[PDB]
């Protein structure tokens, strides 16, 4: 019913690198993107489930594999100039085969894999443009699919805790 609601699109994907990345330590940041994080008022009671759940589907999944993706990463070339097209075709077989939560979940840990890779090989600035390019997609042909599905309501309920 059309309605509003947003869940931070571009929140969600740099909250996802930032925990994934924080694991290292090395502080990224975004990118200059944001003078403070004070604006946010405490409220919405929105996505205190979903990104949790979403976070922790991708290791409870990407551990259970272990075979793809991860070591997968070592295709791909690297460098500014080779992630963006090549981030096109990863993402494309992603959800080559219809796309699904269990999908999108992997799309995510994968975009992580790829951006760790850059600050390890002294391409951090390169983190950047992912993180934005992961973003795109997101809205452009995951959404659709998103409210196809039930929206984030139906991922926190899907991957959430039993009333945690």
């Amino acid at each position: 019913h059309a309605g509003r609601t947003g869940y931070d699109n571009r929140e969600i994907v740099m909250k996802y690198i930032h925990y994934k990345l924080s694991q290292r330590g090395y502080e990224w940041d975004a990118g200059d993107d944001v003078e403070e994080n004070r604006t946010e008022a405490p409220e919405g009671t929105e996505s205190e489930v979903v990104h949790l759940a979403l976070r922790q589907a991708g290791d409870d999944f990407s551990r259970r594999y272990r075979g793809d993706f991860a070591e997968m990463s070592s295709q791909l070339h690297l460098t500014p100039f080779t992630a963006r097209g090549r981030f096109a075709t990863v993402v494309e077989e992603l959800f080559r085969d219809g796309v699904n939560w269990g999908r999108i979940v992997a799309f995510f840990e994968f975009g992580g894999v790829m951006c760790v890779e850059s600050v390890n090989r002294e391409m951090s600035p390169l983190v950047d443009n992912i993180a934005l390019w992961m973003t795109e997609y997101l809205n452009r042909h995951l959404h659709t699919w998103i409210q196809d599905n039930g929206g984030w309501d139906a991922f926190v309920e899907l991957y959430g805790p039993s009333m945690r």
